[PDB]
């Protein structure tokens, strides 16, 4: 029960496919298709020592009935609490499904997860991502058949309002994060709903019950993130998020595996060992060069399908980092996402641009795929962030500047939180190689950044539009080719 039934899917919906090609790492099975060509037809990937039944559903009610989910549910005892009586449901995608008789597709405004589903009822398609789309879902939909699935590489080979391109490919189209799609099958005309929305508005709490509040919401999130009998792992930098996360998932299993990832020119190997002392887990340090970071540029666009090169620069480190694992697939915890809603980049002690920048980034992260799975389920590794959690999120979100910016610290309000589970020096610590290569290749810099963007462009182009694996792409020729305009 260690990892999700399935980590993502290509499904089909006719009402009159070949095989696809993944970049996230699995086994995939083909689900049943009863109705024949006027079913839900489907290639879930999934970890190999698990059995995806759990991923898929199907019911009589209203119509013939196939739901398909990837990812999981963690608000898992509420949503139970709301059913009509007595046999639970037996996975994630059974339990859909009984909201879904219940709420219909108002059963999405409750969900707190991590997953994406698509579900067949009749000539009827709804396609639904957890709050904040942390599982990308793609689609394409004509009159007659409508396509979706958690990686747009796989649709790769009509017009849809409300739901945005995916760059580079044609007809192929992003779910938007919190929001659930109503299709009719016959004419391919949609509806969206939008289940979730940023907190405009902030709340009022003295520090007391701001930082218990924090706390609580914090230790149950990541509580709901750990598997039962299993130690979880935890990407540890020794920064506050992550030892937060860390001190929580701890007190939640018992005990705790850790890992830290450093270059060689820097790391954060001290601070990390601080916390790994503290809490006792079991540690592991990983240096990988910098020009096997860089390498895996491809790979980063490949699995997070993103042309942003702010993002992909970002997510280098920890592709990296989930490819160097060793050892068997593990379900890991990240302090991923605290610094957005808490205004961990503000460095002033003046407030207004804290809600500034706040409400802008709330504003713009979808799209980014930025928390997408597939980051680490590309090695067989499932990655889940509690900060991004829908309850935690929303409680951050909705704190006043004045909690977030306190006492002269950033971020105060978390570091209270954890300041009677981590060590001084954790609670108070305040918190590119890629330019360079691209200096290194004859480009001067004002244009370096545009240059890191044609990069990824291109590099997007070829793995994500085209076909290639990651390996089959020399990511230097690309540096050059773009270095050379
Ligand atoms: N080198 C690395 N080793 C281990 N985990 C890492 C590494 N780089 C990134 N991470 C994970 O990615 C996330 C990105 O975070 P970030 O740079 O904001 O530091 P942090 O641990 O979140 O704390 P802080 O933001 O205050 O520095 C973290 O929550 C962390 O779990
Ligand atoms: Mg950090
Ligand atoms: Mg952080």
């Amino acid at each position: 029960p260690v990892l999700p039934a399935a980590f993502g899917f290509l499904a089909s919906a006719r009402t009159g496919a070949p095989g696809p090609v993944f970049a996230t790492r699995g086994s995939h099975t083909d689900i049943d298709t009863p109705q024949g060509e006027r079913s839900l037809a489907a290639t879930l990937v999934h970890a190999p020592s698990v059995a995806p039944d759990r991923a898929v559903a199907r019911s009589l009610t209203g119509a013939p009935t196939t739901a398909v989910l990837a990812g999981e549910i963690y608000n898992r005892d509420e949503l139970l609490s709301v059913l009509p009586a007595g046999p639970a449901p037996e996975g994630d995608a059974e339990l859909v499904l009984r909201l879904l008789e219940r709420y219909d597709l108002h059963a999405f405004r409750l969900v707190n997860g991590r997953f994406a589903t698509v579900v067949r009822t009749g000539d009827r398609v709804l396609l639904a991502t957890d709050h904040a789309g942390s599982v990308p879902l793609y689609t394409c939909v004509a009159p007659g058949e409508v396509r979706a699935s958690t990686e747009a590489k796989a649709l790769a080979a009509f017009p849809l309002a409300d739901a945005r391109r995916v760059a580079g490919l044609t007809g192929v189209y992003q779910v938007p994060a919190g929001a659930v799609m109503d299709i009719d099958l016959g004419s391919g005309t949609a509806v969206t709903h939008r289940t979730w929305t940023p907190g405009l508005s902030r709340r009022i709490l003295p520090e007391g019950e701001a930082v218990a509040a924090v706390r609580a919401a914090l230790e149950k999130a990541v509580a709901q993130r750990v598997t039962p009998g299993d130690t979880p792992l935890v990407v540890l930098s020794g920064g506050i998020d992550s030892s937060g996360v860390a001190a929580c998932a701890h007190r939640a299993a018992g005990e705790l595996d850790t890992v830290s990832m450093g270059t060689d020119t820097s790391n954060e190997f001290r601070e990390a060992r601080a916390v790994v002392d503290h809490l006792r887990t079991r540690h592991r340090e990983i240096t990988i060069p910098t020009t096997e970071l860089l390498a895996q540029l491809p790979y980063a666009v490949w699995a997070s399908e993103s042309v942003d090169p702010d993002i992909i620069e970002y997510l280098l480190p920890l592709t990296a980092l989930y490819r160097a694992l060793d050892g068997p697939e593990r379900r890991i915890l990240t302090g991923y996402g605290a610094d957005i809603p808490l205004g961990g980049m503000h460095r002033e002690d003046r407030l207004p641009a804290l809600d500034t920048v706040l409400a802008h980034d709330m504003a713009t992260f979808d799209g980014l795929n930025e928390m997408s799975p597939v980051l680490s389920t590309l090695a067989g590794h499932w990655t889940t962030h509690p900060y991004w959690d829908r309850e935690v999120l929303d409680l951050l979100v909705s704190l006043e500047a004045g909690l977030k910016r306190r006492h002269g610290r950033d971020k105060w309000v978390l570091r209270a939180a954890m300041a009677d589970a981590l060590p001084a020096e954790t609670v108070n610590r305040p918190k590119s190689s890629f330019s360079r290569l691209l200096l290194d290749h004859g480009v001067a810099e004002d244009r370096v950044h545009e240059a890191k963007r044609q990069v990824v462009r291109e590099l997007f182009d070829l793995t994500v539009g085209g076909g290639r694996h990651p390996s089959e792409v020399d990511t230097d020729d690309v540096v050059r080719s773009v270095a050379d305009r």
